[PDB]
């Protein structure tokens, strides 16, 4: 009933793009949603780091000294795009570190360890499933789990799952209310969704996001909780893929998406 009130051209702009553009958003007042291919299964791409740092988060809940517990790691740890463990080799980062730099620059060494840590894919999953996420699924390491094969299950989840769960971590009761709030400071420091979410937000509105870049198949993505002033909070997430191993993924059409939803709520920017 409440569930695309009002259409949007989503179907045009994916089109356009040349793939599939995957949307759900919910306005957390009033319940209302805009969904748009929202129970298709795409890649997660580097997405999934945000659940990780959340999933490490949950576990300080029960581990005090967790966060601030220094990690050290070999050269052989640091695999491509690891900008901020790359720095760090020679002294080591703590686990919050460790976590803020996979949500904030997609830091690829500080997501294995970290994974490593939580008992790999499955024991990421297991995270997920003990928030009531039965879509998620994280099956391989970096970086094969990128490779976002037409029809391939592994390392997906849809739009719709994805959504909720960020409520659940960002503003329900998934997390005690201080990790929820250091989950959701992470968020907001991230660096690389400039043209993406934030692109279709008013400078004046605070928002965290994390992204995604297969890198293949046009796969990209990102989710965000957006706080516009004087309403209630609205999360989203919007991920795109494409039939052909060298389509190219597109920020803009992330961005114009979002744009879509937003416009769908009714919430006026
Ligand atoms: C995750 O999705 C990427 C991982 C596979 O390395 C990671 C790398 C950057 S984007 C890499 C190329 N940049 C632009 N096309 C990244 C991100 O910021 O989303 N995540």
């Amino acid at each position: 009933m409440l569930t695309n009130l009002v259409a949007e051209p989503f179907a045009k702009l994916e089109q356009d793009f040349g793939g599939s553009i995957g949307v759900y958003a919910m306005d957390t007042g009033s319940g209302a949603t805009v969904s748009y291919r929202a129970e298709e299964r795409f890649p997660l791409c580097s997405s999934f780091k945000g659940f990780l740092a959340a999933a490490v988060l949950a576990r300080s809940q029960q581990q005090a000294d967790l966060l601030d517990t220094p990690i050290r790691y070999g050269k052989n740890a640091l695999v491509p795009w690891s900008p901020i463990s790359e720095k760090y080799l020679t002294t080591g980062m703590t686990v919050a570190e460790l976590s803020a730099a996979a949500v904030q620059y997609s830091d690829n060494a500080a997501a294995n360890l970290l994974l490593k840590e939580l008992g790999g894919p499955a024991g990421l999953t297991a995270f997920m499933r003990s928030i009531g996420d039965t879509t998620f699924r994280l099956d391989r390491w970096q970086l094969e789990l990128n490779s976002a094969i037409p029809g391939d299950a592994r390392d997906t989840s849809s739009p719709r799952a994805v959504t909720e769960s960020l409520q659940k971590l960002t503003l329900g009761s998934a997390l005690a209310a201080p990790q929820r709030q250091q989950f959701v400071d992470w968020l907001k420091g991230n660096t690389t969704g400039n043209h993406r979410i934030r692109a279709a937000v008013p400078a004046d509105w605070a928002v965290g996001d994390k992204t995604g870049t297969c890198g293949v198949y046009g796969t990209a993505n990102d989710y965000a909780v957006v706080w516009p002033t004087g309403r209630a909070p609205i999360v989203l997430a919007v991920y795109t893929r494409a039939p052909n191993k060298d389509d190219k993924h597109s920020e803009a059409v992330i961005a114009a998406a979002a744009r879509l939803a937003l416009e769908g709520l009714g919430v006026n920017g």
